[PDB]
């Protein structure tokens, strides 16, 4: 079985070769392809990329912050709001609004075959801009044979910085939900609309491309946890993570 | 360049071999895989499948009906509400609610680089069921180099009946929007969550698999059209459609 990270490497390669020039909101140069998908197994492994060191601690901490429902930006001082944007996962507050995350968990428990196990995230800058603002990301969950799978659709994906961080974030989220629903993690599927590489990330990425992936690490949850709000950073241990060196993509 | 329909055939094959048994809402047997994607070129061709005759007339007529915003079910007598569900494309009436379709068209015109060119469809049975009900489908548009591309994400896809019909529907929609925005059709990308085959469709599909695709036909728009509401069925001509025989999938 080939290494899942090869998908990510192949997508970078594909964008470098066939990507077309396209400006973003601020007009600052990307190579762009529309429509991509990769599948990462979560079965006795965890897709924390190995061709560069991924900031796992920030992944964990930021996900925990989102599961809390916190809007205090400084409440996230664990030592530009993207790329996960989980601000409306819990409320739209101790009972005000729909709780998307809790609804996902309950549906998985009350009707695992449901095709509507879906949670959305919005870029907060979009909210005052218009009514019925489009989500930045939709997350769909899926259960078969006691395995929980997750598919993330992002309307756009920064391949150098955001994507590897998002792969780890939603994989971690899936591990958490599986844990509290008594299921085993299955697949994480990552699907993009506008998949793009910033011009200034090109050379660093060309170097990363020449690196050989190493076996993905494992994620262990060290305690028995009951409710999604109960997880702490200390309950998690990444083991066997042997990545190539950090790459600084200069945003 | 291999025939795009081969993607569809390969996905059927993949579901037959690796699909797992999963019940739907009514509990009536499918083989299921989670997460799929196919890309169909719209450049001087139109992805109306050839390994069985696709009911083009119903495709066109139903899309036109949705663009109208009609809720009179009998208003669609052009001779179970799925699989497109375009009921909220225009209103949520001559000015009441967000007009998703018109907003897509305007954004394409006022800011073609926008990553938020998105329109959603809901299964109407979901609406009274809960607040913030998940869409059945999200449709994202994308513009580069005067080409309009479209990606449809469906939370679930009936591979035998719904999928081929949806491929033609969203391809047609893309042709229409391109026409009125002065762009050329690019790619239609079809992405599924729960991609599935009903048990009773298996044998018919196994037979369809042994059929060789023929070149896709072309779609011609016969008149110069200005606003999306102005299209009529008569403005469209499918040419060079030489499909294998009709296959009845017995729902
Ligand atoms: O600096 C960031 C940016 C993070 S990091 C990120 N994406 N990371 C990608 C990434 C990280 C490590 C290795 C490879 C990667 O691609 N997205 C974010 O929102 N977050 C942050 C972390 C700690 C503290 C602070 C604060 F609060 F601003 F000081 C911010
Ligand atoms: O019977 C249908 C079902 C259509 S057809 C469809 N999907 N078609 C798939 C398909 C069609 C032709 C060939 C191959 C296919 O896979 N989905 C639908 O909603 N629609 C219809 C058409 C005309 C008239 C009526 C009415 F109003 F009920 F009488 C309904």
């Amino acid at each position: 079985p080939p290494h899942g990270e090869l998908q990510y490497l192949g997508q970078i390669q594909h964008i470098l070769r066939c990507g077309v020039r396209k400006d973003d909101r601020t007009g600052t140069g990307t190579l762009s392809v529309f429509g991509m998908q990769a599948r990462y197994s979560l079965r006795d492994e965890f897709p924390l990329l190995t061709t560069k060191r991924v900031f796992w601690k920030g992944v964990l901490e930021e996900l925990l912050w989102f599961i809390k429902g916190s809007t205090n930006a400084k409440e996230l001082s664990s030592k530009d709001l993207g790329p996960v944007y989980g601000f409306q996962w819990r409320h739209f507050y101790s009972g005000q609004g729909v709780d998307q995350l809790q609804r996902v968990i309950d549906t998985i428990k009350t009707n695992p075959d449901d095709r509507r196990i879906i949670m959305c995230a919005w870029n907060p800058r979009d909210l005052p801009l218009m009514a019925l603002p489009p989500c930045h990301a939709l997350c769909q969950f899926y259960v078969v044979n006691s395995e929980l799978s997750c598919q993330l659709y992002q309307r756009s994906g920064d391949m150098g910085l955001g994507v590897p961080f998002n792969i780890a974030s939603y994989a971690l989220l899936t591990y958490m939900i599986a844990h509290i629903t008594g299921l085993k993690p299955g697949d994480f599927i990552h699907t993009l609309g506008d998949a793009h590489i910033y011009l200034n990330h090109i050379e660093p990425l060309k170097i990363q491309l020449q690196r050989e992936p190493r076996p993905f690490p494992k994620l262990r949850i060290l305690r028995k946890v009951e409710k999604i709000d109960d997880f702490k950073a200390e309950d998690f241990q990444i083991e066997g993570y042997n990545p190539h060196p950090t790459i600084k993509m200069e945003m």
